């Protein structure tokens, strides 16, 4: 069928076969290598042997280290340059920018960011044509959910880069059986490039590919596809979890019925071995990790762990909300984590682990600022800027967004249902982030409607998951303000149809702040463990317990009814102060932020519920 050789890239393919291959998969992969120009064509399998092959191979290259302290981890450092998210080179193509992100009155959005399809051809003509030239196309077939779950969707990822392939294996089900499972189906289409075609123009800095000035990350709803430029950082390369879960399927997720959201999910049980799930939205490095794998403080209480970033939703039609965890690993932040913080992640990163940018102790051990554990005298440490470090200099030893990537398969705390094809059913709702005044420890909304004007009204302080530099309180609706597949307006809109719907079983909705701080900026609350105390009371709401008094922004704890034993210390009433003052300031700039921001795409019944908590505020 060719008068030459075709586009057969046949010759290049030194895993797997491209006959072995579905049309359409093949068609995808010969297309990006005929534009690519890759030497070879890698076909994942996802096998041990491909995983731990590709290990030394890195190995040997001095892209990555061994942990020889522990079971098979690895430490990975990165271009400086290379650390993080960047929400301002990351876009969404659509016809219409008002499909992606309400227009914004003042000019510039804190939405999303939207490209013309005119305006991204030329970027991608810019970067990608050659960019794989002397380097391996790994084709990484995955899929986000277990395998053969109603609600699992299957994506080809083609990447340059053996850390994105590794870090694929932990964070998604890769490998053949993906492609089985496939068959003829949909997938979505995953090209990624760290952008340096051998032979390299610039010096790479620590053995770490990367194109900072290029970096571009595109999400082509319409087409289907992710298009991602000049990253290695997990955020940016590891194409299934943001990019996909997050933003290509908040938009299917719309269209369809469903929900893709910033959430952890965790089954809490009480000490009589009752048992509930929540889902948990906080911004990114915000204590998701943390909650979703809590040891639990209060005698009797058990938390279990489904995941701990992005949830999938749909309402059964028993009506019940089921959630999924689409991811197959846990990219959590490392520092802070110890065993005092977070004993179940520590017991979870022990083995087959791949660590970024924390810094090597001289017996091949791993550390980083809050790892709460004494080093022998005569222990070095190296930084993750591969030199060595001392305790007195004032620069941390792990980069602040540095992260270890592991199997949740090995939490010991996993839930037994986290891969259940039908999902775990969603009884409590919780937003929150970092507010150091005003916002009290724990409210709970007053209906649906009210809970979904909370999740839009979220502000937290920035953090270092993306370019956000200082402590500046950001906007931050429902922990999405990064990852909005299509126009917040309309999200909002999707979350309050909900109510709608067939025998939905509507989660009660909370809003928490783990965050706040005294006069010396004290954290009046200790956190982590203890906030087992805060999900008792959400436990026994949703029980129906009359547990909780009426305020202006919703119910809180009545007094005595929070358990603070062993806390005797903790200022209650500074913790759960509601000020006039603080709240006539917060609405108005919900309001203005909402109106600037949101303006025609806003519902009526989010301006509503801004009227009502006006109103209610007003009376104090
Ligand atoms: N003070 C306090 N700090 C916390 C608490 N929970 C988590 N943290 C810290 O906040 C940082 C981020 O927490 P994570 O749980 O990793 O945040 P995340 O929401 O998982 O972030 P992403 O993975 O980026 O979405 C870590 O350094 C934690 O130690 C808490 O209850 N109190
Ligand atoms: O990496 C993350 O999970 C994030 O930035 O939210
Ligand atoms: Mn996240
Ligand atoms: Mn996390
Ligand atoms: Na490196």
């Amino acid at each position: 069928p060719q008068l030459h050789n075709g586009l057969d890239f046949s010759a290049k393919v030194i895993q797997g076969s491209l006959d072995s291959l579905p049309q359409e998969v093949r068609k995808f992969v010969e297309g990006n290598a005929q534009l690519c120009q890759p030497e070879y064509i890698h076909i994942c399998d996802g096998s041990e042997e491909e995983y731990g092959r590709l290990l030394a191979h890195m190995q040997e290259e001095g892209v990555i280290r061994k942990l020889k302290k522990y079971d098979n981890c690895w430490l990975a450092l990165t271009d400086p340059r290379d650390v993080a998210r960047i929400e301002s080179k990351t876009v969404i193509i659509t016809q219409e920018q008002r499909d992606t992100v309400p227009i914004p009155k003042s000019g510039q959005s804190q939405l999303g960011r939207w490209m013309s399809e005119e305006d991204f051809e030329k970027a991608f003509n810019a970067r990608f044509p050659g960019c794989m030239k002397g380097r391996t196309m790994y084709v990484i077939p995955f899929s986000m959910g277990p395998l053969g779950s109603p609600l699992a969707k299957i994506g080809i990822e083609l990447t340059d880069s053996p850390y994105v392939v590794a870090s694929m294996r932990i964070m998604t089900r890769m490998g053949t059986s993906v492609l089985e499972a496939l068959g003829d189906g949909e997938f979505i289409k995953c090209l990624h490039s760290v952008g340096c075609p051998l032979p390299l123009k610039k010096p790479l800095v620590n053995n770490w590919a990367c194109n900072p000035e290029l970096t571009l990350i595109a999400h082509l709803p319409d087409r289907r596809e992710i298009i991602s430029f000049g990253s290695g950082y997990g955020g940016n390369s590891l194409l299934g979890k943001k990019c996909f879960a997050l933003r290509i399927a908040s938009r299917l997720a719309k269209e369809e019925g469903w929900l893709a959201e910033h959430m952890l999910i965790l089954g809490i049980t009480n000490p009589e071995g009752k048992k509930k799930y929540l889902a948990a939205a906080f911004p990114s490095a915000c204590g998701k990790t943390n909650l979703a794998m809590m040891n639990p403080t209060l005698p009797g209480w058990k938390v279990e762990c489904v995941g701990d970033d992005i949830a999938w939703m749909k309402f059964d039609a028993q009506g019940n909300l089921r959630a999924i965890n689409p991811e197959n690993g846990f990219f959590g932040v490392a520092p802070g984590t110890s065993v005092k913080t977070n004993p179940n992640a520590i017991k979870t990163i022990q083995k087959n682990t791949i660590f970024t940018n924390v810094a090597e102790t001289s017996d091949g051990g791993v550390y980083w600022e809050g790892i709460d554990e004494p080093l022998a005298p005569g222990v070095t440490i190296t930084s993750w800027k591969n030199k060595e470090w001392r305790p007195q200099d004032e620069e941390p030893c792990a980069h602040p967004n540095s992260r270890f990537c592991t199997p949740a398969s090995q939490c010991p705390i996993i839930d037994p249902a986290w891969e259940s094809p039908e999902g775990v059913p969603i009884e409590g709702i919780i937003f929150g982030g970092r507010r150091p005044a005003g916002v009290p420890l724990v409210y709970e909304a007053l209906s649906w409607q009210h809970g979904v004007f909370v999740g839009a009204a979220m502000r937290s302080e920035a953090t270092a998951a993306a370019e956000h530099k200082g402590k500046v309180i950001m906007r931050d609706p429902f922990a999405m303000r990064p990852f909005f597949g299509y126009n917040f307006g309309k999200y909002l809109a999707h979350w309050l149809s909900m109510a709608h719907r067939p025998a939905a079983k509507l989660p009660k909705i909370f809003h928490v702040n783990w965050f706040r701080k005294d006069k010396n900026g004290k954290f009046l609350w200790p956190g982590f463990g203890e906030n087992s105390r805060v999900l008792e009371w959400m436990f026994g709401r949703i029980e129906g317990e009359d547990s909780a008094k009426l305020t202006p922004i919703g119910y809180v704890p009545k007094e005595d009814a929070l358990n603070l034993k062993g806390l005797g210390d903790v200022n209650v009433e500074e913790l759960f102060g509601i000020s006039k003052e603080f709240w006539e300031k917060e609405v108005e700039e919900i309001d203005k932020y909402l109106e600037d921001q949101v303006n025609a795409d806003l519902p009526y019944e989010i301006e509503r519920e801004l009227r009502a908590l006006k109103q209610r505020i007003s009376q104090m």
